């Protein structure tokens, strides 16, 4: 029981990994141990949807991007560049690494992001948006854990997309879809579905962010 | 207008002025002026409750207090010194400070924080906690405006408390009443009500956060 922050995590970006996407928005949302903790274990079938903890800590941030979104990434987002750019949205700058910074800060350390496909999308995406930057990393010295590997682990003891899990486990569709920090909260209630199971899988099998290789550059 | 960045402001506390108030729970919600602007006059008797708009910065944080919450402020709240604590909270500190004054860099300026009941609460409030901090105020620059003295100017051309204002233009209560999101989310969506006319009036009555006075010390 080492994990005392899960850090709920979701990025929209332009588009996929082969058009070397840039981040458009994110949404980090930390939950101390004990408040997963204390999520009741689901019965029913279905379940109702869990309450989310009442001590939570909050950051959504829109992002403008060098590049253009795709078609497709601007229609399930409701992003665009230009409407991000025309409503004043910073770059992925060092300003914003200092934010992220004190962010993480007033989280009890050790600290775990949670992110669905971060491995393959997440985590190398945001490594390399901090990599283009000056400033240190201010995710060096913290976790990072996929729910894609979480969730199959909890489910063995076809379709993996958020989506899918959260309306397998509680019959209904998922609301504010392909939105930072609506997927966020998608997350935390998959999440809260055997959540002291979640946590101690996660104990096991968390990574240092430090060792995810950038997703391009 | 000038006004480019409205931030809709709510603190929750220890409890009344009385009683020398901390703050333990504060929100965050940038909206550029562009995206109030094209919210939907809202048409109908009675409108439904507007969806935010999507560009959107938020910030919500849970905040240990120094001292514990009154009996009344539990209750409605749902927050307490000790659950803050057990939660690994960190106080009112420098990197607090930082976290703010990076989050309000990455907004456009001039901005203006929107608080209910904040020239007699909030802005007076934070600006205690600001004064006991060795780093200079994150929110010397900005700007400030209450709310209330907004929509009397409005509706004028017998309870003003935020839900009975959501009750009678809504028809409908409001969600998560006396948490810090919560209420920030009720104030931004009597705010989209009239929102040109409400900018219009921020322009006229937006006066320097450095003028607002300290509750107490
Ligand atoms: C699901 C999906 C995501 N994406 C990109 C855009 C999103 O901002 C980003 C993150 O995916 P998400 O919206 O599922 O969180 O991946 C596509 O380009 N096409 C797609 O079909
Ligand atoms: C409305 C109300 C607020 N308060 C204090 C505690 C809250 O955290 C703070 C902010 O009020 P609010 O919850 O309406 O936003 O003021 C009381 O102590 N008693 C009350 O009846
Ligand atoms: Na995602
Ligand atoms: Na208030
Ligand atoms: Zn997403
Ligand atoms: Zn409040």
């Amino acid at each position: 029981g080492h994990m005392q922050t899960l850090i709920f995590l979701d990025l929209e970006a332009t588009g996929l990994p082969s058009s070397r996407p840039e981040v458009t928005e994110l949404c980090l949302l930390a939950v101390h141990r004990r408040a997963l903790e204390n999520t009741s274990i689901s019965q029913g079938h279905p379940p109702p949807v869990p309450r989310p903890p009442r001590v939570v800590d909050k950051l959504s941030l829109c992002i403008a991007p060098g590049k253009a979104c795709s078609p497709g990434a601007s229609e399930i987002t409701g992003l665009s560049k230009a409407e991000l750019e025309v409503q004043g949205r910073q770059r992925f700058d060092d300003n914003l690494a200092i934010l992220l910074r004190a962010f993480l800060q007033r989280q009890p350390q050790p600290c775990c992001l949670v992110a669905h496909n971060g491995d393959r999308y997440d985590f190398p995406l945001l490594q390399t948006e901090l990599a283009r930057l000056s400033t240190p990393s201010p995710l060096d010295g913290t976790f990072c854990v996929d729910s894609i590997a979480a969730l199959k682990a909890l489910e063995q003891a076809k379709s993996y997309s958020l989506g899918s899990i959260y309306t397998r486990l509680y019959w209904q569709a998922p609301t504010d879809s392909h939105t930072a920090e609506g997927d966020v909260l998608t997350l935390l209630s998959i999440c809260q579905w055997k959540p002291q199971a979640l946590l101690q899988w996660v104990d096991e099998h968390a990574r240092p962010f430090s060792t995810v290789k950038p997703m391009y550059g």
